[PDB]
């Protein structure tokens, strides 16, 4: 009688340095983030989350919005810089924050999950090495540690990371992200420093034995087609699968690298961080895992060079992004983590959502339709994959408000909410009314 069930958590998601703003209030010190924007040419128009959407301040007010609009669960991060500004140094009033954010979600009947590090580093772990220095585990340990003995009673669904792939290799690789190195060795590092940090608190977290709590991971997965059936084609989207998924996938669910990949990246950089004790904490049991979908990958063989394969355009409609709106990749992603990754582990899609131009018309209102249609057919392949037998347990969208796009900055407009950033005015899309009505039904 229901597609989703009563117990199916339908969601929104945000991060930290992406709508909070408040960037310099109540003892909060500089994240990477902070940094990297203030660099000249590395976020569009030198926008920054200064402001953002002053989440922090308006907090009251979007928990409200969220309650009408029958919101069950809502994914935020935590700032480690409101947490620890100073290495060893707590900031309590950076953990009040949290604490009225949660008691405010809970008072409203929504259900906290909590990501713990969604990139905004402290620049005084950046200065120290950041993610390139191995005490890092134990920086992040600390700093896990302290949420979960301070939150416990307010969260019981954990994240460690969110999107490894983009913190080490979109950061440390392509430069993209923030501190924005061109170091392949370096991103291969780092991406090991993420997983061993994730694993130090999944240790922290097992020996709390905090009553029905769930911690997991969040990883953004695509699916790539190869342009052709040649044998050419064929390697090229094995080494962009590898890249993208299998890099993490592997040595979180099967306690191993993926060891074509070892082999191809060390062709071209050092793959000597790879050993047994680190493996073995790295792929802990977790309670779930969180999938960030968006998109699929169409490859054609580049020029032999380093991971260079050809993007090909299939012809096919897009986002703002240049995203290809491919709704089966969302089932088929499901579908293969069931039949080679978790089997019967709980999922949770984390993030899906897409950027349209949205424009506030006379009416006042955001009559964005393609966003309506984007969000239907994503939400009909999860009730596929759950009418199959997936074990799918919610659904996030990205995002509840627009916010801070990282190096586009707010040229970018993901939410089913608009911000007015001069006024700060929200204003419900059309997409939000129909998220809204689904809820309520919970029919597609
Ligand atoms: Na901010
Ligand atoms: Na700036
Ligand atoms: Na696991
Ligand atoms: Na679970
Ligand atoms: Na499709």
């Amino acid at each position: 009688m229901l597609d989703f069930s009563k117990d199916f958590l339908f969601g929104v998601a945000t991060a930290s340095y992406q709508v909070e703003g408040a960037y310099n209030e109540d003892g909060r010190t500089m994240s990477i983030w902070d940094t990297f924007s203030r660099q000249d040419g590395k976020v569009y128009k030198s926008h920054n989350g200064d402001v953002a959407c002053d989440h922090y301040h308006l907090y009251k007010d979007d928990v409200k919005m969220m309650k009408d609009l029958g919101i069950e669960a809502y994914r935020f991060s935590i700032a480690w810089p409101r947490i620890f500004p100073a290495k060893g140094q707590y900031n309590p009033k950076g953990m009040d924050f949290y604490k009225r954010l949660t008691d405010e979600l809970l008072k409203n009947d929504i259900k906290p999950f909590a990501t713990i590090y969604h990139w905004d580093l402290p620049q005084w772990a950046d200065d120290l090495g950041g993610w390139l220095n191995r005490e890092i585990v134990e920086w992040y340990g600390e700093y896990a540690e302290k949420l979960f003995s301070e939150l416990g009673g307010y969260i019981k669904n954990w994240i460690t990371l969110n999107e490894p792939w983009c913190s080490s290799f979109l950061s440390y690789f392509i430069g993209e992200h923030a501190p924005g190195h061109k170091d392949l060795g370096e991103a291969l590092l780092v991406s090991h420093n993420l997983l061993l940090s994730h694993g130090k608190a999944v240790e922290i977290f097992r020996g709390l034995n905090l009553d029905d709590s769930k911690i997991g991971i969040t990883l953004n997965l695509n699916e790539v087609f190869p342009a052709s059936d040649s044998d050419d084609d064929k390697v090229a989207a094995q080494i962009a699968d590898g890249f993208q998924n299998r890099w993490f996938l592997d040595p979180l669910f099967k306690g191993k690298y993926p060891q074509d990949m070892v082999e191809y990246f060390g062709k071209y950089a050092k793959v000597d961080f790879i050993n047994d004790e680190d493996l073995k904490l790295i792929s802990q049991k977790l309670d779930f895992l969180g999938v960030n979908y968006y998109t699929r990958a169409v490859v054609q063989k580049g020029n032999d060079g380093l991971l260079d394969a050809v993007q090909i355009d299939p012809g096919n409609e897009r986002t703002e992004m240049g995203w290809e709106i491919y709704p089966e990749s969302l089932y088929n992603i499901l579908m293969r983590l069931k039949r080679e990754y978790t089997y019967d582990m709980p999922l949770y899609i984390t993030e899906n959502g897409a950027a349209f131009n949205d424009v506030v018309e006379d009416d006042g209102r955001v009559h964005d339709e393609k966003r309506v249609e984007f969000l239907k057919q994503h939400f009909k392949e999860a009730k596929r994959f759950l009418n199959d037998g997936g074990n799918l347990k919610g659904y996030f969208v990205w995002s509840l408000m627009d916010n801070f796009e990282w190096a586009h900055g707010y040229s970018k407009r993901f939410g089913i909410v608009y911000v007015d950033y001069e006024t700060e005015k929200r204003i419900l899309k059309d997409s939000a009314l129909w998220y809204k009505d689904l809820i309520s039904t919970r029919t597609i």
